[PDB]
């Protein structure tokens, strides 16, 4: 078989894959990305395309531009389940072309040095003495079959996870999940036929009978065209979700000509903390395949960028050091952690909660003002329940007369406090990884039962 020797390779091109690309370009490494999708379908999986500016702010990820901007969203409003309670939250973002936008990304990293083959499956690892050493590649284009060399794997292969799945089940960087801690989610782009209200707003509709687990969304990309769709929890034997979109799609989406249809599909999301490590020997892990998506809220392109800007910090100073082992590559950890992975274990507790909540316990929560929706802006930021919020909401809810989990709210603060103080310490050292896990399992563990 051919056999080729690169620095890099990247496993998978979307966001998390081309932003590792980018970000790794124009340094004088030599790096291969790959995709199993043509070219011009590159990005195309299922979403509902938003995205905070504030990510392509801290990143130095290029704006969206032209046909790739498709509406500037200036915030979002959360629908409680009887839809008498909106609550607004401002901030400025975009809604994306995401195929078009990804694929400029992947071409400015061309332009910038780094090599793409498109059609193009990393088939099985290359794994010996401990490390990942490559990859064996199937290039539909070429119809060859080639071993490629790198001194690190980026898997970026998404929620399909289809790289590392493929290692020693004993190794930390295959860690699977619960099928609990991800969502079916499912959406079509339309047309409408009135002008859309608010149509620099995303709409989000919570309801556990329309959406259980999850939520619906309406998601303006024009003054009449939307991204309308619904996530639902998963493992929990719900119906076909197709079949929950077809039966309340009118609920939401009233407005919509179910006739000029542009696109429809689905897919799934993890909502879950990161992967214990997303580092291990000769490799780092980023995406969904590194379960980066924000668990409560599900959105993944952003944090899919932080872990695309992680991996390249590390790989470039794994390039100074040598050291391509789970050590030499453990800043990955230090650094995602600290941008957003221990915002995401504080919101895996409180996402728990949320998806055992009722509907009457919603629509009672938001009807009387259990936090400020300027408190939910605050809370987004680094996914903290402060004291003070958490006792107001106690205060809020004490005449309520039946049982309800909302009064469970201080003992979630508490079990939230206690995992985001152990992402704080996070191991410094694979050696430490272990029981840090332990640690952590147990909080989780503890956490379930008080819910049950
Ligand atoms: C319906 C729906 C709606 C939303 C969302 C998800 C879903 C399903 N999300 C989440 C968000 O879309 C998601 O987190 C990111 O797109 C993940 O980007 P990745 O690059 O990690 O994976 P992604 O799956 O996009 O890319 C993986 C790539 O790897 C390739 N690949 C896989 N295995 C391979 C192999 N062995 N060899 C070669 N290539 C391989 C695939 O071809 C693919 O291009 C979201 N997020 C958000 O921020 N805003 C939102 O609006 C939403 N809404
Ligand atoms: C549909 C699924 C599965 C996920 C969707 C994921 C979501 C909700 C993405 C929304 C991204 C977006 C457009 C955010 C902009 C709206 C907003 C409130 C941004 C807040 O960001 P900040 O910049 O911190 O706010 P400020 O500008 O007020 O400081
Ligand atoms: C999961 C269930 C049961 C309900 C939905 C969960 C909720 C309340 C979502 C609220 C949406 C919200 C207020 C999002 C915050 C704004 C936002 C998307 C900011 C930017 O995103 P980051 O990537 O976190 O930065
Ligand atoms: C709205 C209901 C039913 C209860 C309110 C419950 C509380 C206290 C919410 C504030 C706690 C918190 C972490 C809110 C933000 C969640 C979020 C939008 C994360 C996105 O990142």
């Amino acid at each position: 078989m051919k056999e080729l020797k690169y620095d890099v390779l990247i496993i998978g091109g979307g966001f998390a894959g081309s932003s590792a690309a980018y970000q790794l370009s124009r340094r004088g490494l030599k790096i291969l990305l790959v995709d199993s999708k043509p070219w011009n379908r590159i990005g195309d999986k299922p979403c509902g395309d938003a995205v905070s500016k504030a990510h392509f702010d801290k990143l130095g990820m290029p704006y969206p531009k032209g046909e790739e901007l498709e509406n500037k969203i200036n915030g979002i409003k959360l629908y409680s389940p009887d839809m008498q309670t909106v609550w607004t939250v401002n901030g400025e973002g975009f809604e994306l072309n995401a195929p078009l936008y990804n694929q400029r990304v992947l071409k400015e990293a061309q332009d910038r040095g780094v090599e793409i083959w498109d059609l193009t499956t990393a088939m099985k690892p290359i794994f010996e003495d401990g490390y990942v050493k490559g990859a064996v590649l199937f290039n539909r284009r070429t119809n060859e079959e080639l071993t490629v060399y790198s001194k690190v794997v980026v898997e970026a292969t998404g929620y399909s996870r289809s790289f590392r799945s493929k290692l020693p089940p004993e190794l930390p960087i295959t860690e699977d999940l619960d099928d609990k801690d991800a969502d079916v989610a499912y959406r079509e782009v339309l047309l409408t036929k009135e002008d859309i209200e608010d149509h620099d707003y995303l709409r989000i509709f919570i309801d556990q009978e329309t959406s259980p687990g999850g939520y619906w969304w309406y998601f303006p990309k024009g003054k009449n065209k939307v991204n309308v769709g619904l996530g639902i929890q998963g493992g929990m034997g719900y119906p076909s979700i197709h079949e929950y979109y077809k039966k309340y799609l009118d609920k939401y989406a009233p407005d919509v000509d179910k006739s000029k249809l542009l696109v429809k599909g689905g897919a799934l999301v993890p909502t879950r903390r990161p992967l214990y490590t997303m580092a291990w020997n000769g490799i780092i892990v980023i995406g969904d395949s590194g379960f980066t998506v924000n668990p409560v809220h599900g959105g993944g392109k952003g944090s899919a960028m932080i872990s695309g800007y992680c991996a390249a910090k590390a790989i470039l100073s794994a390039f100074e050091t040598g050291d391509f082992s789970a050590s030499g590559l453990w800043d990955m950890n230090i650094c995602y952690v600290n941008e957003y992975g221990a915002k995401q274990a504080s919101l895996d507790i409180f996402r728990r909660f949320l998806q055992k909540l009722s509907n009457d316990d919603i629509n009672y929560g938001m009807k009387k003002k259990i936090i400020k929706e300027e408190d939910l802006l605050e809370a987004s930021e680094k996914g903290d329940l402060h004291l003070s919020v958490a006792d107001k909401a106690m205060r809020v809810i004490s005449g309520l007369g039946r049982p309800s989990l909302l009064f469970k709210l201080k003992a979630v603060a508490e079990s939230m406090k206690k995992i985001k103080e152990l992402y704080l310490n996070y191991p410094r050292s694979p050696s430490s990884l272990g029981s840090w896990r332990r640690e952590v399992d147990n909080v989780l563990t503890e956490f379930n039962k008080s819910l049950s």
